[PDB]
């Protein structure tokens, strides 16, 4: 049992709920949050912008120690940081960004990082200002992912299509 409320269920490890991933971290305070990086860890917007901003910037200034130290990330790779204030921890995923040209493949590639927590709440990756179709992000997240994942999504709208249309 834990404390994810709200969710409906997909299948036998994948969750889903319209929600404000911030503000559903704040309220859970989960072990993991996954963050909608890229590889530079500059957290400007999206998802990423919204999890710095609810960190008062504590966020990127650990990020921008953890690139001096060992550059950038891979697309499709991950770091584990801290989640300061929203959770234990942060897992920075870098989905292919398809307005940047990089190849939508990767998508299966980020989600495999999530197998290596037992337990996470996060957003559907390559999706928003990514500029993959969400309907695809959740197709991949589910048969990727084996770890237990609670969705959060931010669009009412989006998550009536993704739910509607799930097969
Ligand atoms: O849904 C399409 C976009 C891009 C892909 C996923 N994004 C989010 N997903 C879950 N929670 C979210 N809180 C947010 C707060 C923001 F200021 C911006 C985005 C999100 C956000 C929204």
């Amino acid at each position: 049992v834990n404390s994810f409320s709200g969710y409906l269920k997909l299948t036998d490890n994948v969750y889903i709920k319209n929600a404000d991933i911030v503000e559903e971290a704040k309220k859970v305070k989960p072990t993991v949050v996954v963050n909608a990086a890229n590889v530079y860890l500059k957290h400007g917007g999206g998802v990423a912008g919204a999890l710095n901003k609810a960190t008062n910037n504590a966020m990127q200034v650990e990020s921008d120690d953890y690139i001096a130290t060992n550059g950038p990330l891979k697309v499709g790779g991950s770091c584990v940081l801290s989640g300061h204030n929203l959770a234990k921890h942060c897992l920075h995923v870098v989905g292919p960004n398809v307005n940047k040209g990089e190849d939508i493949q990767l998508l299966k590639s980020a989600y495999e990082n999530f197998n290596q927590h037992e337990v996470l709440l996060a957003p559907l990756l390559s999706a928003g200002i990514f500029g993959a179709d969400p309907i695809h992000s959740l197709r991949v997240c589910v048969d990727t992912v084996r770890t237990n994942v609670y969705l959060a999504v931010f669009d009412k709208n989006l998550y009536d299509k993704l739910v509607s249309s799930f097969l």
